[PDB]
C-alpha cells in the first residue's frame, strides 16, 4: 500500500538457493507464511525496510493485582532487547497506576499507563479491541500483545511484524493436532475438532497491523460473550479463542517457540539457537 | 486491508515444525519472502483463500510481429493450467489483431485484445505503466507479466499472487552474484556492483498487486529513458533494470525456476519436481 523508497546499497552474504537457512525446521507453512527462526532473516534488511517506513510499534502489557512486580523486569529488558532502533510506545494496563515502576527509556520510545477497574478472563481481549480501538490506529502501525510474567533475553524485532501473527505454544510444538489442548466441546465458540488444526499457539504473544490485532480481538471477545451466555468457559480462556480465530484466519507470519520459551520448564533444546523472550517464576 | 471471512473447516494434514518440507533449497528469503517451490504449500488452503475474496487476476502477454504464432499454444495452455477455478482475464497486447487465435475460455475468464503500434525495448515496461494504469485499476486484483514464447505444463496457481514477485532466472539460481548477467557500468541506471544482488530474476515473468506492478514498471520505464538519453542500452535491456528494481524494492515472494524452465537447453534436474511454465522453440 504505502509508497516504499528504494533500499540504499547494502553489502550482505549472498542467499544461496541450493543451501537452505534451517534444514532442522520447518521454516514456512502450508499457506506461505514465514515461521521465524534464528538463521532465517538477515535483520540489517529488515531494519532497513521498517525503518524507511517510520514504523511505531505498540506493546500492550497488563499488570492487575500482584502481577505488577513483574512489570520493572519486563520494560527494563523490554528496552535492552525489543524493538531497539525503532519507535515504541508501551501500553500498561493495570489496576495500580501508582505501582508503575519508574523506567528509563531510550530514545523514540514512550509509556503510557492505562487505568483499568480491578479484577476479567475476557478483559485484555475486551480492552485491546473495545476500549483503545481509536487510540491505537492514530499512535501506532502494530501492535504486539504479551503476557507481562516475562522477560526478554535476545532480539525481539522487525523480522516478527506482519500483518496478523501468533507464536507456537512452547510446550506443543512437537506435538500431534489431536494432543493439543484446544477447546473440545462442540457447545463452545472456541470448538475444533481432532482432525483440525495447524498448531497450537499460545495468547502470551501475539500481534500485527493494528487492524489485524482489533479484528482477531474483537473476534476473540465477541465469542466469549456468546460462551459466557451459554454457560461455558473455554478450557484455556482467550488462549482457546486465540486457537480458534488462527485456524479460520491463518497469520501472515508465525513465532518459533524461541519467541516464548520457558527454561526452567523445557531447558534449552538443539533447536532453540537463542531464547529470546522467557517465563519468569510465578 | 480487505475484510477476510472465516475459511471453512477443512481436513489436510498436518504441518510439523521439527519436518521441513523441502531440504533441499531455500525456501524462505533473508527478507522473510517465501520462496515457491512444490511441497512448501498447501494449494486447497490457498485457493480458498484466493477465491474468498473473488480474486480476480490479469495476464499480460506481448505477441509482436513473428510472435503471433506463439499465442495459440500459450493460451490454449493457459486455459489448462493458469489460476483454473479463479478469475482471469488476459490481456494479449499485439500489432495484429486479426492474428490473434479463436480460443475457447472457461467460465469466468475473458481475453482483451489491446493493439500497438507496430515495433520498444520500452515497450512492454512503457505499456504496463504509462497506457493500461486505469484500466487494470478497475478490472483486476492482480497482474501477472510474462513472454509468449512459453507453454504452461503444470499449475500455476495462487500460490504466486502477493504484492510483488519476481522469478529465479533457470540458467542462474545455482550462480554466485558475480557471475550474474546484471549490467556493470555505472552509467547506467541499471548498474549494480559485483559486490551486491539476491538473485538474478528473469524478465519473463514477474507480477504483483496492480500497485506495485505499476509501480514497478514506472520505475522501470523511466530507468530505461534514462538510459536512452545518456546514450547506452543496458545489456538485458527491461530485465537489467527489473534486477535493479527487485534488488532496490524487494519482493515479497520469489518463484523458484519451475516457473520459469527451459528443457531443451537446462533438462530436468532433481530439484525441480515440477516443470511449469517452459520456453517453446523460437
Ligand atoms: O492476576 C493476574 C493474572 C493475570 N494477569 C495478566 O494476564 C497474563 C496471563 O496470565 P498468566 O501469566 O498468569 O497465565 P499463563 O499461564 O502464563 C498464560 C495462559 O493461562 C491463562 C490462564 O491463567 C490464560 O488461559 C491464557 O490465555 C494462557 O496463555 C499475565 O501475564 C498478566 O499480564 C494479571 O495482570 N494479573
Ligand atoms: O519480435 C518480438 C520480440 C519479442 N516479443 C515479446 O517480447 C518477449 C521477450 O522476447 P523473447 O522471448 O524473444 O526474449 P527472451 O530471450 O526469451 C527474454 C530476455 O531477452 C530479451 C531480449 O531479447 C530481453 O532482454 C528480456 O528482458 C529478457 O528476459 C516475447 O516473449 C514476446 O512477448 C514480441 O512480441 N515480438
Ligand atoms: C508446571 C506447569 C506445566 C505447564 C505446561 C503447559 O503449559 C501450559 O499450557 C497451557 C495449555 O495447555 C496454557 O497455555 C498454560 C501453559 O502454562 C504456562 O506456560 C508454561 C510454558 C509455563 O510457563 C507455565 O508456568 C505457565 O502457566
Ligand atoms: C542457447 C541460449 C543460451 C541462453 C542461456 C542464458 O539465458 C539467457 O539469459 C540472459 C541473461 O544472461 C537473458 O535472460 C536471455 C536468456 O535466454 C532466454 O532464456 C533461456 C533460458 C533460453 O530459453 C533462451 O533461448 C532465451 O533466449
Ligand atoms: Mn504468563
Ligand atoms: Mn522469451
Amino acid at each position: 500500500g504505502e509508497f516504499m523508497v528504494s533500499l540504499p546499497r547494502m553489502v550482505y552474504p549472498q542467499p544461496k538457493v541450493l543451501t537452505p537457512c534451517r534444514k532442522d525446521v520447518l521454516v514456512v507453512t502450508p499457506w506461505l507464511a514465514p515461521i521465524v527462526w534464528e538463521g532465517t532473516f538477515n535483520i540489517d534488511i529488515l531494519n532497513e525496510q521498517f525503518r524507511l517506513q517510520n514504523t511505531t510499534i505498540g506493546l500492550t502489557v497488563f499488570a492487575i493485582k500482584k502481577y505488577v512486580a513483574f512489570l520493572k523486569l519486563f520494560l527494563e529488558t523490554a528496552e535492552k532487547h525489543f524493538m531497539v532502533g525503532h519507535r515504541v510506545h508501551y501500553y500498561v494496563f493495570t489496576d495500580q497506576p501508582a505501582a508503575v515502576p519508574r523506567v528509563t527509556l531510550g530514545t523514540g520510545r514512550q509509556l503510557s499507563v492505562l487505568e483499568v477497574g480491578a479484577y476479567v478472563s475476557m478483559r485484555r481481549m475486551e480492552m485491546i479491541s473495545d476500549f483503545c480501538e481509536r487510540r491505537f490506529l492514530s499512535e501506532v502501525d502494530y501492535l504486539v500483545c504479551v503476557d507481562v510474567d516475562m522477560e526478554f533475553r535476545d532480539h525481539v524485532g522487525v523480522e516478527i511484524l506482519t500483518p496478523l501473527f501468533g507464536t507456537l505454544h512452547p510446550s506443543f510444538y512437537g506435538s500431534s493436532r489431536e494432543a493439543f489442548t484446544y477447546e473440545r466441546r462442540p457447545q463452545s465458540q472456541a470448538y475444533i475438532p481432532k482432525d483440525e488444526g495447524d498448531f497450537y499457539y499460545m495468547g502470551a504473544f501475539f500481534g500485527g497491523s493494528v487492524q489485524e490485532v482489533q479484528r482477531l480481538t474483537r473476534a476473540c471477545h465477541q465469542a466469549m460473550m456468546v460462551d459466557q451466555a451459554n454457560g461455558i468457559e473455554a478450557v484455556w480462556h482467550d488462549e482457546s479463542h486465540l486457537n480458534k480465530y488462527l485456524l479460520r484466519h491463518k497469520p501472515t507470519k508465525v513465532l518459533s517457540p524461541e519467541y516464548l520459551w520457558d527454561q526452567q520448564l523445557l531447558g534449552w533444546p538443539a533447536v532453540l539457537r537463542k531464547l529470546r523472550f522467557t517465563a519468569v517464576p510465578k
